[PDB]
């Protein structure tokens, strides 16, 4: 029976070492791709196809969420995240006054070394102050007038590394949809799609638009199952259960 | 004569081994492709080419309906839907409201461990309970707390699998079109492209986004014929005859 | 939890042998991709271990600001800005008028020497005279009519010379951007991006096409670090701790 | 400062052969790019990148005018332009009413074969007459029809021939446009951009589509200068200075 | 010499195909606007703008009459008045009292069944009543309460269909408009708007608004005749003959 | 100082070719306009405003004065007025009564095919009847009607053609506005707007309605000054100097 | 605390450089709005709305004033009043009586060709001379007739300049309104609306008509300060408590 | 049945992050619309058939107040209202007497400068005097004349930032009104209309005319929820219960 499909499909993740479950209900985009090359035997006056050799196949998947977490980093890599990090980032504070004894002050606690910078595009690198007041030479700038200063600080949070010997896991993932009939509207069928010995392949893209979204993506490649020789499953229920 | 073409095309198919005339007559894109390599060889002072050896060309078809269905994702592949078969797939229940003696209930029939998942996120493995409550911890989740439950469950239905296997059957594929005349508008001839020996192989692509037009999307290669020679065939056939 | 980011990074930019701090809070795009390299042990029934090699990543940055900086050109060609450089540039005066003793009269300050065109289109070239005043050919140009010419002339200014010289030096590179609240769009957490140990790279396309902004571009390219064997850290720092 | 470039560039081209200078105020693109050939060094467990291999730095340079100009595409192709040469080229008349005496008459020269057209689509093939008058078969067409003709003529201009011909020829090639500050909207800076010892690289392209402007290109290739080692300068003078 | 003019123009149309004359009665607004649509072409600094591509012209027309006829549509739509058709329209009777046997009569010729409404607004829908009996249940209503009934009757009269295709038959538009001398204030010249080979444009609106006069508005797009180019002509007389 | 302003008018144009300075008169509306097509540059977190391009600086002239001439119509479409030009108008006849013969007599000289309607709606198209005397047919009407007749005829006067190609004529305008002094209620100043290289464009707009005196509209589009660089120049005298 | 306004606001301008000021108290309205642009974001089974996604904000600027003062324009155009300018301006003379033996007594001092224009509307264009009475052609007009004419003289006063190519400058814009109490009507507070960092936009419409005042009209549209990020500041203060 | 409504809506508003309550029972205008899209998938040949797909629905808000207070629009920009806070501000005295020498006094506080206005117009800036006395020259002005002074001094107030990075939060909102009957005229019931997980928008106008009241406008957007998938419930009601 023919139907439409319109929908995303709902994603389960699972971990073939622990028995960890990763669900998605906001999924944004689930595809699967296969390929197939084959290869043919020939001979004699004339290289004349005499057979037709064993096909090959591969089978790839591609999952968009429409949500942010680190889990789905932490699937791509293999490295556990680290909670209560110390860490050192960068901080910038605008539009600071100088006197007339040419000292300015700082709100922060700068850590490393501090650099200014004023309304020509000059800099000047000065190290940190106990009392958080300073003393700028009367080139830089004159009294009364605007400088900027960036500095560090620590903070704390949580960790990921992205190291380059750390590609790890092996998982199994499932996707449901729906799908309706073309005649009198009603949904029909749900469409389940299985793959068993998936392995994450390393192809991650962060692009932090100018607006937009950020919308994640995770690909995995399929491999086929060592008791029964599959690669994946499509199942084709009704509401008729 | 010249003429326009601004529709799609039908896409009969039939197997040679038994007749099965496959039919799709709602089809969203049809699209026919060819490519030309050439091999030759070096010479003396001048590196000219001498002669011409090993030209061969290669032909392939893509077609993409609006609809769906399972046997049209049976031909890529060379095995059988299997009717009535029963089968484990996964299943959510949203919204578990938690007692005052730290215990829920259970509204579906799992046949495997269920997992608990709370408000801000974790886990619990419990084993089926027959009587049909479970009992939460205390660390988890105290009282008028919402909790979600994911369970494995069964059903019967249709059973697809995509195996490593051979695929041998050869299709006989046709188009089919019409041409309006630019001066006054009438259809003036019809146009049948007939490929005579085609066989499944390319790649496959199920996209399923969260707008619509899951659009499935089958390729196939056409391989010359034995006793014609012959590789695919254009037909106009007028009107007026 | 899961959150929604809708923004571009901040960047920070520190060279790694001095420590000059160029930044950015006026970037229209900040994306950091990973690749890798993949393979099959396969072969068939004998070879029935399928096993995925992956070996080899690849971490590679792109940042593209709105405003120009001559700082982010001088990055990737390691040299230092020549400041207060005399150098000779063309100027060209359009619209100029031929009196009764065949004499035009330059306002400019020409170097070198100077050409004139007429409105048919033809070309003198005459050598510098003292006063001002150049003396016309009869045939050339005619009285009351319009000519140009274009010379050289003598400026100060900055400089930065690109030679056949790679660059040098090591880049800290530091992304910031903000996540929201998805149930309450309130903000709930920083993420932090560090790459310690980054060379730039060589992908320049300055294109000053009309109606257009510049919007320049520059491209980074991640090497491990010697001791912790890391390429990235991605850092999430709540807003309430 | 941090500018802002919101327009083309003016460009002028200097012949080191004898004196020529040829320049533009209505350029539509200008581009200039570099490449460079990065490799790297791959190391121990995990086939970490250690080191970068750099080399074959090239800058290649892209100039789009608004209009059409023969001595222009002439750089890109060393040859002359043979003006004043009589050439074949072809035409076509449309509208031919035919007799009750399957006769035509034809206006024009025609100096080769001549070939009708008729209103199915149908070739007719005589060849010249003496005096214009032609006698269509009547199988063709009948009286009170029409057809149209298609043959060659004789005309008189220039002609420029495409050969494989080494040029050698260089050039001294620069670029000025203007930046604007971005917080009081006066123009700041005027940035100059040198090029010496380019050559012109063949890689024209011309695409001429249905009601559109043609926009010209023409692509250089800057090689290194052999006294100060420099292949491209970038100066910014201020108005102020 | 100052003509003053202060009336409505009264319209004239014609069509090709047959010729017959409409609108023999007076006008409430005419109007003939013209409009040019340009395309620049910019280059340089500044995006100065050089040359033009549109050489374009329309003229459109707008005709509001006071009263209202059937052949104001015929011109909006590409199809003609059918004349004597039996039609099936809605047709009503208010006021029925329900006694204690529930027995009340209808009056007129019914076609299609009778919908009865009352208070609490119940449809209880029965077949034709073929005498002038109904009867009524009791949680519809109480003994002596007010019903309304509806239903369904036939008519004869003229018609218009509107499809979704083609149109043809272009016309021709004369505002007959009179100019008044500005010291006499009588007829001083006669104007004759003049419009050949008008096309009409469905831009139709049909609003009722409780009390005030339909007014309805037809539109037209005039083209160059056939070859004269006179899309508009202007005529002015005198009452001197 | 700041002063009112209450009157408008005094409008001069002049031809650059010939001197003919026209309309030294009292109109009714006379505008000017200014447009300039602004986009904006955003970056940063939350997509900021930052800077605004500016370019495309167009002026817009607009008058309409209290009466109608065709010599004002002369300016927008460049076509000279064919003085005394026979034309074909139409003209209808009320009041014509049925007599007892069927024969209706008209007065007028008609020269084309004559529509004669009824008191119902019903069209009766006959051709020219040369002997003064129309016989009427038994199924249009009855004896003692009313009738109206429907005809063409030709008259003698003055003719304006509108076509869709060229304008190169140029003009230059002035405007002339008086200010009043608020403190006293008397005439201070006199203020002047001058337009130097005007261009007219078509953008003509007419619309006769019930009761109404029109005010014709014709509207110009000024241009930059070929050494002055000068689009309008505002000039406010004082009548005390 | 509920206030209630029915007052207008006074406003004060101020440049951000050289800081001349220009303030209005008679002004008619003031107004600024808001824009931001929205979208959602989607997913899952179905496509459910999850959240917005707010994006770019803008600020835009009107008033409205009741007097005419030239420092208007001469801040939507970046330019400077020049004072005492001499300049040539157009002058008209009727009720020209003809004096007798061809003379026709002249009142001013005309300065370029003076144009005469008859009774029935014809020009003749002498030359000039010091003739109190020019010599009438007696082909135009005759003794004791009417006659007018139409000159230039010269008037010294203020001038501004419309360039092809001019910015607008920023400036600072404060509204101040006033606030009552509902209960009792006295004045409770003043309402401070400050704009920093705005620009004018150039869309001018001036209209002069017979007896409507003129009512300028100027727009800004602000822009984000770069120390604070603000684009308006909402203050209620100056109760008078 | 058929109710009859006359009246307006109270509000409330419900902040789902702090629990604050808003609530208006002065308004003027409480709105409420809906919108549906639905697109339609299209088959192949001949022409493109049609089948309906899934529709998608729109919910906007709006609301009109009669007093204006501060929070209203602290909602649209989600931003806190600081207290007692130390502004700057203009100010202006009109009718200086200057004294006999030529100086003025001032009975204020300035800050930044004193920019002297005259009776016909002028500018003279001077700094701040100690004395409290300021010096004209007198060529600006004489004595026994009339002068205006514009500066600025500092206030303490309340104090709204309009920021550029800042949108609002989620809300609840409730909408009530009474209805009433067409024939006994007394009451029928009280329509409630609720909207869960609405997101105010930010389309803001708030315009200060001449003698005309100021009602502030507020926008919002609804969003499903993420239990009932419910966008706004209607609640019908009566009297007699």
């Amino acid at each position: 029976m023919k139907t439409v499909i319109q929908d995303t499909a709902d994603v389960y993740f699972k971990r073939k070492s622990d028995g960890k479950l990763v669900f998605t209900a906001e999924a944004q985009t689930a595809s699967f791709s296969q390929a197939i090359s084959e290869e043919k035997l020939r001979g004699g006056i004339g290289n004349k196809p005499l057979y037709i050799l064993k096909s090959e196949k591969e089978i790839n998947l591609t999952v968009k969420n429409a949500f942010f977490d680190l889990e789905w980093l932490a699937m791509t890599q293999g490295e556990t995240i680290q909670e209560e990090t110390k860490v050192k980032v960068f901080d910038r504070e605008h539009g600071l006054i100088v006197d007339d004894t040419n000292k300015v002050t700082l709100k922060g606690k700068p850590v490393s070394d501090v650099t200014f910078y004023n309304k020509k595009g000059l800099t000047y690198k000065i190290a940190v102050s106990t009392d958080g007041t300073y003393t700028i030479p009367t080139a830089f700038a004159a009294a009364k007038d605007k400088l900027t200063a960036v500095y560090q600080i620590e903070k704390v949070g949580r960790r990921l590394a992205i190291k380059a010997s750390k590609f790890s896991e092996r998982y199994e993932v499932e996707y449901r949809t729906i799908a309706y009939n073309p005649d009198t509207e009603e949904v029909y069928s749900d469409i389940y799609i299985q793959f068993p010995n998936v392995s994450p392949s390393g192809e991650f893209e962060m692009s932090l638009e100018n607006g937009n979204a950020l919308a994640p993506e995770i690909k995995f490649e399929a491999l086929a199952d060592t008791d029964t020789d599959e690669m994946a499953v499509v199942i084709e229920a009704s509401r008729d259960e």
